[PDB]
């Protein structure tokens, strides 16, 4: 419920999984964020881990939901623990959002997905101002340094 | 800072984020502390604590190593030891709802006499103990390190 989720966001870091998904063309999958935080920006697919949900089950649920292809956690290469801080939140601009993010990287076949979404090369996404800094960071050497698990 | 009612809502609705410290001394023994409040009251756990809103992992590590161990250590002193998950059938305020932690483990070695109840236990001791909680024993079991992200 929304009154409670507002309280959650105001009060504590959310836990999420982010997916660095590569196709056969060396491009990476991005999705447009329709709502706050970082509204209108393009982001790697992912989502938050639910109360009492295992990382294994979250991974399977989120790949299915976000990619249209259910993968197990063992299919993903762990890509470190990341931290995202936004000045706004899903409900507006009264409080900040804080994500603690488990990144995973894997390679897929474009054709085998139930998917707006776009495929961008490393170079194109890094030069794209419509892709959020928090997603471009995954592809920057300077940002990977000091990330637990990398 | 959070009021009782809001932290209850938090614990009820979402996973908490914590750092757990696997702290080794000179003798190859590991630091464990007795929990005196819920959840899992009475069991012995590695030191640690939850990451707070808008706090970086780096700042949390420094704050928690000082709070828990009496020695302020930077995150760089710790060996990242995987992402774990701890589920408790109770919570800080009773048995009406569960607690869920997503845990970042960190391993490091200390001089025992330099730190500020507690016990130093070998892995063989802690693993054979019925008072050391399963969530803490898992760090020292081979079957448990399989499939842990970051290990």
């Amino acid at each position: 419920r929304q009154e409670d989720f507002a309280t959650v966001v105001r009060s504590t870091p959310l836990v999420s999984l982010d997916f660095i998904v590569e196709n056969s063309r060396g491009e990476f999958l991005l999705g447009k964020r329709t709502n706050r935080p970082a509204q209108g920006y393009w982001f790697v697919p992912g989502g938050r881990v639910q109360k009492d949900e295992t990382l294994e089950a979250a991974f399977e649920r989120l790949t299915m939901a976000e990619l249209g292809l259910r993968l197990p956690i063992t299919a993903g290469q762990f890509y470190g623990v990341w931290q995202h801080f936004y000045d706004d939140n899903f409900s507006g601009t009264d409080f900040t959002t804080h994500y603690v993010v488990l990144g995973f990287r894997f390679r897929v076949s474009e054709e085998e997905l139930l998917l707006d979404y776009r495929w961008l090369t490393s170079d194109a996404l890094l030069a794209s101002d419509n892709v959020h800094a928090n997603s471009r960071a995954y592809f920057l050497a300077e940002k990977r340094t000091g990330v637990p698990g990398l």
